[PDB]
């Protein structure tokens, strides 16, 4: 028994290595590999552990030996699960550990976008006092905040909604009711939110699920929050809308890219590098996670299986 | 019947001018009156409605005429109310306007530390993506908020708090209950708590109630909020507390002073202009506040009496 992390970990702490080497020979690589190195990493282990690096079906076509990868995202979207099932070789991500961590974060986002923290802090670094035309402001509690996807973490947003005292409604794909979320199709909850949250995975079916068209229903003092993958959005679409001051703003945890983006020039969002997640407590039970998923699938009773 | 707003509104609209009017003559000075001109307005008025100029015992003593003062604000440490009563001159504030948006903006600076979304939002304008070990960071929720000051915006806060599931601790003065905040003594507050975040008036009792002594025994990742005056504070204490990073950071909506200040310089602070008052809900039960004071003058049972 081989359990191989494949590339560089965020957080790996000397308990957890410690830990793993109880149930094999662990081995974990502190970079990024190339796409021969992660398909020859793959092929000599037989769990393996994932955080970065895109496993493709053509990859997946010259992998042998590997029964067994776990995602330490809850994402994995960078990962062609059909291909791995195909293949006959189990999937598990981590589902649970930065669910309070990023529900957190889409408050901070929507209290730095609606007190416009980055202007207000800037200009008492200019020595300005007693300003508040630039920052007139709404109250978040008694608005309407809907949620695209209400699943581990929309829900947890839902709650800290509701006891804001907000109205809360939401959407899935099932269609199974959720306590305490009033479901509603994405068009009435464009038109109808105050404030809109992403808590949805990226696949072939939810890329680009906010077209131009649904962007162009939001209130004119809407916020929208992404903590998901930007390609979820019509990215260009959402840049015209706020340049054109059509909402409040927006608070976005992804971009589809960074470099040269036209979204850095705007003075309506706030941007953080992907670092909703990045709690003590989130990280902590990140490794919880992974370890549980090791032990069940050597128990037999495969756990957080992705299917 | 005269009355008169005698330096400039921050927010007076239609309809507030037009229900004052018909109370009787409404003037309104969209400046800012020095000394000697605020003691001719005050004295060339039958109700005054003050928002920006410090009334002191020199310029009471001088008024005549005026009859009943309302401060738009809910502080009240730029008028001298005892010299007012001295002078039969009957003194109201706007009590509970403003309480849910502070209460917001509590959460707002909190999270803005928290996340360190300056330099989340800095580090994306570079360019610069899934970033993490520089934001990494606690979540609120289980942790201890200690309440300076539990009345109408320290409660608020409480229940917000109740919200994300926090443990609240606070302190008054009378020491009577509040239910949902276990109360205690102001050192074990600074040593207990998580987030420390001040809801007192200044007066004589309460300014640079945090000493250097009080501030000295708060938790090493500590965060300090301040939407109250920067004169409850010892600022210079404070301004070490920070520099050597004694605790997490501090989020203040209020210096002593600004130009030259020495906390201006601090990475570990958010800053913003007084600003945490000012939404539309904030300033519409401003207005109403307002008329509601008026209009109880003059059924000779003032409501909001200071003192
Ligand atoms: N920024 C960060 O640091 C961070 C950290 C962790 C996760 N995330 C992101 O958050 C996402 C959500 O995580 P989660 O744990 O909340 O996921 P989850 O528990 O699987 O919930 C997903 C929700 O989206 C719904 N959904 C799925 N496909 C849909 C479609 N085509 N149309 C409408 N709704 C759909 C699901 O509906 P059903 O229940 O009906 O299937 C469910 O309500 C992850 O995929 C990840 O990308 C971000
Ligand atoms: N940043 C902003 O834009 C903004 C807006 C509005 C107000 N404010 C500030 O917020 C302050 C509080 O407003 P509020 O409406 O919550 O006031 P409040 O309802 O009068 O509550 C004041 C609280 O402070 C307590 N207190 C008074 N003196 C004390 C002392 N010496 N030691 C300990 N506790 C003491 C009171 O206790 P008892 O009940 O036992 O007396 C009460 O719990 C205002 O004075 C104002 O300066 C700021
Ligand atoms: N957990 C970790 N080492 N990386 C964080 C990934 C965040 C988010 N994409 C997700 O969990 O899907
Ligand atoms: N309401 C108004 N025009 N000014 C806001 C003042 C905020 C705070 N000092 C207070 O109310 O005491």
């Amino acid at each position: 028994m081989k359990i191989t992390y494949i590339d560089k970990p965020t957080y790996l702490p000397s308990w957890v290595i410690n830990k793993i080497n109880e149930y094999g020979d662990f081995e974990v690589f502190y970079d990024f590999p190339n796409e021969e190195e992660a398909i020859n990493r793959l092929s000599s282990t037989d769990i393996a552990i994932v955080e970065w690096t895109s496993i493709t079906k053509e990859m997946i076509e010259k992998i042998s030996r590997l029964k067994y990868l776990i995602t330490i995202t809850t994402s994995y979207d960078y990962i062609d699960v059909n291909s791995l099932k195909d293949n006959e070789i189990m999937v598990s991500n981590c589902p649970q550990y930065s669910k309070q961590a990023v529900a957190e974060h889409v408050f901070a986002l929507l209290f730095a976008v609606n007190r416009k923290i980055l202007q207000a802090d800037e200009t008492c670094r200019k020595g300005l006092s007693h300003i508040y035309p630039p920052f007139l402001c709404s109250e978040i509690r008694d608005k309407t905040i809907g949620l695209i996807g209400i699943g581990q973490i929309g829900q947890t947003v839902a709650e800290i909604a509701n006891a804001f005292q907000m109205k809360v409604i939401g959407l899935n794909k099932s269609k199974r009711n959720v306590k305490g979320i009033q479901q509603v199709d994405i068009t009435e909850l464009m038109k109808k939110s105050d404030i809109i949250s992403l808590h949805i995975p990226r696949n072939a079916d939810t890329e680009i699920i906010l077209t131009e068209k649904l962007l162009s229903l939001m209130k004119p003092d809407a916020v929208l929050i992404n903590t998901c993958r930007g390609n979820l959005i019509d990215e260009q679409a959402l840049y015209s809308v706020l340049k054109q001051n059509r909402i409040r703003g927006a608070g976005l945890d992804d971009l589809t890219y960074y470099k040269d983006n036209p979204i850095i020039g705007l003075n309506n969002v706030v941007l953080t590098p992907g670092s909703a997640w990045y709690s003590y407590e989130a990280r902590e039970k990140n490794m919880y996670e992974l370890i549980e998923n090791i032990e069940s699938y050597l128990a037999q009773k495969p756990v957080n299986v992705i299917l």
